[PDB]
């Protein structure tokens, strides 16, 4: 019942992470990095509140968290930036516009992928309910391996899909359009995965250790 | 309009399928894969040009899509011809590799595992021949965001191929909830194809045949 469409969406609503303030006393990358570390903590809490997630093997839980985190953060970023072209609302005291991305090399390229994907969600008029479904799906779909408890993950992923399909249905649009909107949303996931891969590569080409800090949190989990 | 109809479209993509590519071998594993990719790219252009309406996009978009997708389309091809043989990758008729051979070159094993794992999901879903034809066109048409944010034309084309896939899934006979679930399951896999594509690109650029520059030459010739 907790995985019933309407109930599931309300449950994901309440599970939303709080606002994160970095509280600033290289530096741009310092801030982004301090932010990620803080957001990751709340991201774990968020996942655990997704009905059934805690019931997957701890193996799958850790697996999913480890490979999704960057995507989920960027999905979050895109959603709070969605109404402001040219800008990225990373956090309540960290708003960066595109050009601030020229400072650090390699980043401008990523800002442009994030801004372009956000632009696309804006054009589709992504709803609050749809966004809650898509973000859970990003988590649940982040890793193939735990799927090829696997029974449980597949069932959970189907449940969230049903909820997204349900959300699209009460849209009142025709059945052809419903299929098209589902397809348009899911194809955007490719692009969120893409920006995620670019941001990971760049983070690792860098000389705060988010990834190791994440692994500590995961061992804590 | 009618040439983009679900039935005609699937048949048109069928005929547009690239030929078998023989690498014809007289570092080495990576030499082979690289010489193969280069040969496949030529035919991939031809393939794209046969997708109804592709040629009627701006040359700028045609080049954007081709440059962004090529690795994904290649890997989509790989997964499809490997789909019935777990543990193996049929790259080409004289180049079959199994997981283990991926240990030789460093970094490659991880990619093989992503490819093999994605191929296994396509096998579990029982990907159909005409579903595969639709998905691979979608991979091309959805490879780059920028050309969409002639943009009217690309969105129309992307909708036509999607309609065709939805149509393919419909005549499957299954219920309406399952049709939605199948569409969703297929498209979520695109994320994993994109992913393997990104790992394979990164690995290719960390290397010391120049596939990407050779692609840009082909792209300039396509342009001239
Ligand atoms: O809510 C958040 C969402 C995403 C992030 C990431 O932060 C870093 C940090 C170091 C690094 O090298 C790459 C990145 C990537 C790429 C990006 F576009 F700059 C932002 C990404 C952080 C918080
Ligand atoms: O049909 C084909 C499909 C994909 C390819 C690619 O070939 C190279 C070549 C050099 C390199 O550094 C990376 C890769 C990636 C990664 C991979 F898994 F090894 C195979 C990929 C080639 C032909």
């Amino acid at each position: 019942d907790a995985l019933s469409p309407e109930q599931l969406v309300l449950t994901l609503l309440e599970a939303e992470p709080p606002h994160v303030l970095i509280s600033r006393p290289a530096s741009m990358m310092m801030s982004l990095t301090k932010l990620a570390d803080k957001e990751l903590v709340h991201m774990i809490s968020w996942a655990k509140k997704i009905p059934g997630f805690v019931e997957l093997s701890l193996f799958d839980q850790v697996r999913l968290l480890e490979s999704c985190w960057m995507e989920v953060l960027m999905m979050g970023l895109m959603w709070r930036s969605i109404d402001h072209p040219g800008k990225l609302i990373f956090a309540p005291d960290l708003v960066l516009d595109r050009d601030e991305g020229k400072c650090v090399e390699g980043i401008l390229e990523i800002f442009d992928m994030l801004l372009a994907t956000t632009s696309r969600f804006r054009e589709l008029k992504l709803q609050h309910k749809e966004y809650l479904c898509v973000k859970a799906m990003i988590l649940l779909n982040s890793s193939m391996y735990p799927l090829v408890s696997s029974r449980k993950l597949a069932h959970l992923l189907n449940a969230v899909t049903d909820a997204l399909v349900w959300v699209i249905a009460k849209s009142g649009i025709s059945s052809q359009q419903q299929s098209m909107r589902l397809a348009n949303l899911l194809m955007l996931l490719s692009h969120v995965r893409h920006a995620s891969n670019k941001g990971m590569e760049h983070l690792l080409n860098m000389k705060v250790p988010v990834y190791d800090l994440l692994l500590e949190m995961l061992n804590a989990h």
